[PDB]
C-alpha cells in the first residue's frame, strides 16, 4: 500500500489501536464459547482505548455507553463478516443479554449499559484496575 | 474457573504465543487483501516463535521450511474454518503461488520454499532483521 508494512503498524500503535486489553477471539478461547460472542466484542472495545470516541466507560464500575452506536454496529459486522449488521439487530443482541444476566440497561438513560455478570473474577482486572490502563476521566 | 484471563493470556505469553511480528489479519487489513490469504498466514506463522516447531526460516533470506507440513495445513484450515484443509490442498496452494511468484520451490530438497515477491520493500524489513527477532539459528 502507501507505505510498509512496518510504517502501516506503527500509525496504528501511534492511535493507539490494536492492543485491546481484553481481545474478544482470546477471550473466547479461555471461555470455550467457540466463535466470539457479542459481549465479548463489547469487551474489547472498552477495552481497546481507540475505541473510546464510540464506547466508553462511563467511570462508574462496570458501566458503559454507546456514544456511536452506529459505529459499534458497523465493527461487530465486519468482525462476524455480517455487512448487513446494524443498530437493530445490535439493540436485540442487547436485550438478549437482559435475561441471561450479563449486561443490564441502565434505567432512566439512553444507550447505557452495565455488565452484571462477576467480570472482576473471570478477568482478573477491577473496574478501577482497567480505568487506569485506559485513563477514563468519567 | 481455571484463574482468570489474565492469568490465561501470560500462560500463553509465557509460551512466546500471541506476538507474531507479521499478522495475517494486520497484513491483509494494509494491502487490502480482503480475506487472509495463505502466504500471508505463512509470514504470520513464520514470525510467530511459537511456530519454529513447524515452520521456520532456513537462514537463506526469505527462503523456509516446512518441517511439520501436516501440522501447517491444520492450523490454516483451522483460521480460515475450512475443516478439510490438509497437506494435498496446502501444496496445491503453495503450486498456485508458483506462477503468481508468490512462492517457488527450492529445488533439490523437501519442504523447502522461499517467497519470491518483493516482500523487503513490502514490509519494511530485512531477511536478517526477521531473524534476528526470531532468534534463528542457521
Amino acid at each position: 500500500p502507501k507505505g510498509t508494512f512496518k510504517d502501516y503498524v506503527r500509525d496504528r500503535a501511534d492511535l493507539n489501536k490494536d492492543k485491546p486489553v481484553i481481545p474478544a477471539a482470546a477471550l473466547a478461547g479461555y471461555t470455550g464459547s467457540g466463535p466470539i460472542q457479542l459481549w465479548q466484542f463489547l469487551l474489547e472495545l472498552l477495552t481497546d482505548k481507540s475505541c473510546q470516541s464510540f464506547i466508553s466507560w462511563t467511570g462508574d464500575g462496570w458501566e458503559f455507553k454507546l456514544s456511536d452506536p452506529d459505529e459499534v454496529a458497523r465493527r461487530w459486522g465486519k468482525r462476524k463478516n455480517k455487512p448487513k449488521m446494524n443498530y437493530e439487530k445490535l439493540s436485540r443482541g442487547l436485550r438478549y443479554y437482559y435475561d441471561k444476566n450479563i449486561i443490564h440497561k441502565t434505567a432512566g438513560k439512553r444507550y447505557v449499559y452495565r455488565f452484571v455478570c462477576d467480570l472482576q473474577s473471570l478477568l482478573g482486572y477491577t473496574p478501577e484496575e482497567l480505568h487506569a490502563m485506559l485513563d477514563v476521566k468519567p
